[PDB]
Order: C-alpha cells, then sequence, then structure tokens
C-alpha cells in the first residue's frame, strides 16, 4: 500500500549534497509538459493577482524576469537577483534539514525546490514545488528589507536550534513569509508565498468574513500554532516589511524560554490583546 512519493519519483538518478543539499538545476529534466504547466500556473496567478498581490510582488516579477512560458533558469535569475540584493537562488530535491535551510537563507541563499507539479495537480499540491518556491517565494528578495528580514531569520536558527525553539521560528516564518498580509492604504495586500501561489486562497484571505484578520505581533506569532493542508484561519498583517525587519533586532532568547513553558494558541483563536482587523 505504499508507493514512492512525487520527491522521490521526481528526484530518481539525482544526487544531493549530505550537508546542504543543493544540486545544479537539472534543466535537461524539464519536459514540454512542465513548460505548459508552469506557463499556465504563471497565466493563472497574474489574471488573479492584480490588487490582491502587494504591489512589491508584481514588480518583482517583472524586474527578475522570472519566465512566463518556461520553467526559469536558476543562474540567469540569479544575475538580476545579485545585483538586486546580493541574494540568489539554489536548487534542493524539496523539502530539507531545518540548520540547513536556516544556514542557506543566514548566507542569502534561497533553497528552491527544482521540480514542478503535475498538470493533473495544478490546482493545488501539497509538497513545495518549483512554482511555489520561485513564483511565490522569490519575486519580493528583490526588496532590500523583505531581504534583510529573511537573512535575520536565517541567522535566528542557531540560538532557536540551541534552545530547542525551532518551533516557534517555523511559526512566525508560517505566517509572515508563507502567509502574511500586509496593510496598505488602498487595502490589505498579500505578501506570503504560499497564498500568492495558490489558486484559490488569494480570494478567501481577502474576500472572506470567515478568517481572523490580527496585527503582527512577534511573541504571539510565536505562540500560534498552524495546519498545512486547509485555508488559514488567521493572518497576520503587517503595516511594512521594516515591521518584519526590526521585529528581529532584539534579543529572542527569553521570548523562546517564556513560550517553552507556555501553551500555544490554536490556529483559530483570537487573543486578548490581539489587535483585531
Ligand atoms: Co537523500
Ligand atoms: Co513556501
Amino acid at each position: 500500500f505504499v508507493v514512492p512519493d512525487i520527491t522521490t519519483r521526481k528526484n530518481v538518478g539525482l544526487s544531493h549534497d549530505a550537508n546542504d543539499f543543493t544540486l545544479p538545476q537539472p534543466l535537461d529534466r524539464y519536459s514540454a509538459e512542465d513548460h505548459a504547466t508552469w506557463a499556465t500556473l504563471y497565466q493563472r496567478q497574474c489574471k488573479l493577482l492584480p490588487g490582491r498581490a502587494c504591489d512589491e510582488f508584481l514588480e518583482g516579477l517583472e524586474r527578475l524576469e522570472v519566465d512566463a512560458d518556461r520553467v526559469p533558469d536558476f543562474n540567469k535569475l540569479n544575475e538580476k537577483l545579485m545585483a538586486a540584493t546580493g541574494w540568489k537562488i539554489v536548487a534542493v530535491p524539496g523539502l530539507i534539514p531545518d540548520d540547513v535551510f536556516f544556514e542557506h537563507l543566514a548566507n542569502r541563499r534561497f533553497p528552491v525546490t527544482w521540480w514542478l507539479r503535475e498538470p493533473h495537480q495544478l490546482d493545488y499540491l501539497q509538497e513545495p514545488d518549483v512554482f511555489h518556491d520561485l513564483f511565490g517565494h522569490v519575486p519580493l528578495l528583490i526588496n532590500p528589507v523583505f531581504a534583510d528580514y529573511l537573512e535575520a531569520y536565517g541567522k535566528g536558527g542557531v540560538k532557536a536550534k540551541a534552545l530547542g525553539a525551532l518551533p516557534m521560528l517555523a511559526r512566525l516564518y508560517w505566517y509572515t513569509v508563507e502567509f502574511g498580509l500586509i496593510n496598505t492604504p488602498a487595502g490589505m495586500r498579500i505578501y506570503g508565498a504560499g497564498i500568492l501561489s495558490s489558486k484559490s486562497e488569494s480570494i478567501y484571505c481577502l474576500d472572506s468574513a470567515s478568517p481572523n484578520r490580527v496585527g503582527f505581533d512577534l511573541m504571539r506569532i510565536m505562540n500560534t500554532r498552524y495546519r498545512i493542508d486547509t485555508f488559514q484561519k488567521t493572518y497576520f498583517v503587517i503595516d511594512s516589511f521594516k515591521q518584519l525587519f526590526d521585529a528581529t533586532a532584539p534579543d529572542a532568547a527569553p521570548l523562546y524560554l517564556q513560550l517553552a513553558d507556555a501553551q500555544p494558541w490554536g490556529a483559530g483563536d483570537i487573543a486578548p490583546d490581539d489587535l483585531v482587523l
């Protein structure tokens, strides 16, 4: 009753660094179908994202020359990214160990799953793939403030691992980099990669009365559970990317220790002290 999963199937015949888990992007492995799936996904997202995605995201797609019609060549994209913020993307097989992921970010390397979902999975894939990782995550790396936030997040991995607090950082990442909203004078916009690559979450997170929208608060977020297989019950809202970066500056160690003893908020809870939008 067990068959190899998509990550295993896609990486047949390929290898990865046993410590940093990178490989050269295997350009030869992309089929015509892959390029067509990419183009379909790209087109679908670009139709639905105007007035929903933050303006910086859509600008980043353009400035980085993210291919509309084929899976991007990572090396070519890196020429633009490096000149902008000194970041680059690196190819990985799929999910990688946490300390490796943090080490990458700490060194301004963004790990991107190299392979793409199959066409029958157009609507949704549970695993990260190159569409979610590249299209969703990479365009904001052109923004120097957002890029510094990621670098600072990466550097915080060492302290968090030493204190048994990686899950608390994982929650911060989830509720910002993956599922964050940013308020603007024009209305609420989206910066989270998991929403930006989604067929439908883009609609729900802005239009539905169902989810909570709560002002960003570092300690609250680090004490908040999430689930991976459903639309978010709570979205955290920032005023600016500067708020994220500034949140990483003070000593996180006493926050971890105070939370180690604590009971976390459920994914759909509102805390007594929340600023509820
Ligand atoms: Co392996
Ligand atoms: Co992601």
